[PDB]
């Protein structure tokens, strides 16, 4: 790699990993559209298995970029509309509240406040029903944004309910496959197992625990390499071939509204380039921007993950770590790395 991505790689990680005591970390820069990889420690301490390119880590939070691209596609199908009411795809969802909330709010926290997590006791298909029929908003849709994996997490499963696939059958068809992440699962497979990393929690190795709408809100597992990919997809959608995966991640980007200098699109969240909060409506939304600096934080108890890129600069950055750290960390290194070679 080219010795100025090489330093500032370097210089920026190897403090970093050592003040946050992570055990192991993939590194991904996107320098003028080519992929440049770097790794250090472990992937299980016990048994001293490096990091590699092809180690797993759980992406946690990042995973709702998928989700939210799937859900683009799924709408330049014309399957679904974020317009569209979401009783209109669960007519269960009788509950008066309901009303007037749309599959965009779901998709962007704005319902009216979604709670953070599903409750551990939600299990089955009618548990969830009870859940949403029983949830009181404190506030009118569209009004207040509060991020919520109960809120995108339904818009997954509702988004792919025309297309009659299941969640993961979805992802893998529509964007998976087309887009060769052919190391990246909602569930890893026997065969992945050697290369899925150990995340560690005050020194025990843990993995992601089942949960309800797990799939559609933290539950991707990726390596660095197809994670590099997923950010050359975002940076360039229109390279990519299939017609609908296209639409897909643009308008996975565009800005739906607006909280101080951050914008909500699909999964993505964007501020130009170079927690209950009030929302402004963008009306109508603006496309995806190349002048923007588009991100996702991502964590599960083990993992702490970070994506972020700049299209008009063909420039990204992915860290995955085997270990949930302050995001205000994974920010400094990543907009020391990318201003650098800005």
């Amino acid at each position: 790699a080219p010795q100025q991505i090489n330093d500032i790689v370097h210089r920026t990680i190897t403090p970093l990993i050592e003040q946050q005591k992570i055990p192991g970390m993939a590194v991904a820069v996107i320098y003028q559209g080519k992929p440049y990889y770097f790794t250090w420690g472990y992937a299980d301490i016990a048994k001293k298995q490096p990091v590699t390119q092809q180690t797993l880590f759980e992406l946690g939070s990042v995973s709702k970029t998928f989700t939210g691209v799937l859900g683009g596609d799924a709408i330049a199908r014309g399957e679904i509309k974020l317009s569209d009411p979401t009783t209109k795809y669960w007519p269960e969802l009788t509950a008066k509240q309901w009303n007037g909330i749309t599959l965009l709010h779901l998709a962007t926290y704005t319902a009216g406040g979604l709670p953070l997590q599903v409750p551990d006791e939600v299990k089955s298909s009618s548990d969830l029903l009870r859940f949403y029929q029983n949830w009181q908003p404190a506030w009118a849709p569209g009004t207040q944004r509060l991020y919520a994996n109960s809120s995108i997490g339904l818009f997954g499963a509702l988004a792919v309910k025309p297309s009659g696939l299941s969640f993961e059958q979805a992802m893998q068809t529509r964007v998976f496959q087309p887009l060769k992440l052919n190391h990246t699962w909602i569930n890893v497979p026997p065969a992945e197992e050697k290369n899925y990393a150990w995340g560690y929690r005050e020194g025990k190795a843990v993995h992601v625990s089942p949960g309800a709408l797990d799939a559609e809100a933290y539950g991707v597992k990726s390596t660095i390499e197809d994670m590099a990919r997923w950010v050359q997809s975002n940076l360039k959608p229109l390279d990519i071939n299939e017609k609908t995966l296209q639409q897909g991640i643009q308008l996975a980007q565009s800005r739906y509204w607006q909280t101080g200098d951050m914008y909500q699109g699909l999964g993505w969240e964007m501020l130009d380039w170079p927690a209950a909060r009030p929302v402004k409506a963008i009306t109508p939304p603006t496309p995806a921007v190349r002048a923007s600096w588009v991100h996702k934080t991502g964590a599960t108890g083990g993992f702490g993950s970070y994506v972020a890129f700049i299209p008009e600069k063909e420039l990204g950055i992915v860290m995955l770590a085997n270990k949930n750290y302050p995001n205000p960390a994974r920010v400094d290194a990543a907009w020391q790395i990318l201003n650098a070679l800005q």
